[PDB]
């Protein structure tokens, strides 16, 4: 694989986001005999600033080590001024949005379909000794109706996300796979939620009192019970004590297969 692409081969179309180096497009890339494939494009504004180029580049460089379905590919890079990173478009757009407008056309089924598929992926990403740590609904995409996927990693950065946040993250800064659990036991309860927030009106502040007292998010209407204690292994205080994502994966399995 040579990732180089060049800059004629794709076309720019609206802005559709940002992150810490500068904007995200969606746009096309193009190549001879094939159809345009639809795509998304980081952008770097006074990339070169070489230090800046660099760590903009390493995001790409953090995707293109990792092979799942349910996280977002890397395409390949233009390298020369101004310097793009070139990825997979989910063409329905972020979770949350796509939860909450679509709510009483969704079944169950697909709201469990979606946490099974990123537990997958994060059964994966465990399994290769890497922590996300920003595991959250806002950083998931919409690939198809039944299918999501854990966006670009770099643009996944920043809110301390305090409210999604295992507490050993939060007292001594430790991020492991065990805290990677407490985020996703989070991300499942926003998707039962349809792209609610956790603790709506709650400071950050007084979140941290809340969970070291034992509170926790509550159980969503119609979320199957098993569903929910699942959740609540989730976030146990102890580290040692949550199940791990392959754990996650297989129960998360048999949960879906009944809701079916
Ligand atoms: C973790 N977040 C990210 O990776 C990300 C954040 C903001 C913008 C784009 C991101 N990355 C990304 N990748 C692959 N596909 C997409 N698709 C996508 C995301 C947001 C939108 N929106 C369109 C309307 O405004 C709100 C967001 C549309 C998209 O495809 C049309 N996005």
């Amino acid at each position: 694989r040579d990732y180089e692409i060049q800059r004629e081969r794709i076309e720019l179309g609206r802005c559709i986001g940002e992150g810490q180096f500068g904007d995200v497009h969606q746009g096309i890339y193009m190549s001879p005999e094939n159809p345009a494939m639809a795509v998304a494009i980081k952008t770097c504004k006074n990339c070169t600033s070489d230090s800046v180029r660099e760590k903009f580049l390493q995001e790409a460089l953090t995707m293109r080590q990792f092979d799942h379905p349910h996280i977002v590919k890397l395409i390949g890079v233009i390298t020369e001024n101004p310097v793009w990173i070139i990825m997979e478009l989910c063409t329905l757009g972020e979770l949350r949005s796509f939860l909450q407008v679509r709510k009483f056309s969704l079944d169950l089924a697909s709201l469990i379909l979606y946490a099974y598929q990123l537990s997958t992926a994060l059964a994966y990403l465990e399994s290769k000794r890497f922590v996300h740590r920003d595991i959250a609904a806002r950083n998931v995409l919409v690939s198809a109706t039944d299918c999501v996927k854990l966006g670009d990693f770099g643009l996944s950065r920043y809110m301390l996300p305090i409210k999604w946040m295992a507490p050993e993250s939060i007292n001594f800064r430790r991020f492991t796979s065990a805290s990677d659990v407490w985020m996703f036991g989070v991300c499942m309860w926003e998707i039962l939620m349809h792209g609610v927030k956790p603790f709506q009106g709650v400071k950050n502040n007084d979140v941290i009192g809340r969970i070291e007292n034992g509170e926790r998010l509550p159980m969503p209407p119609n979320c199957p019970p098993t569903l929910y204690s699942l959740m609540t292994k989730c976030w146990a205080y102890d580290p040692s004590r949550r199940p791990r994502f392959t754990e996650l994966k297989a129960q998360l399995s048999t949960i879906l297969e009944e809701e079916k």
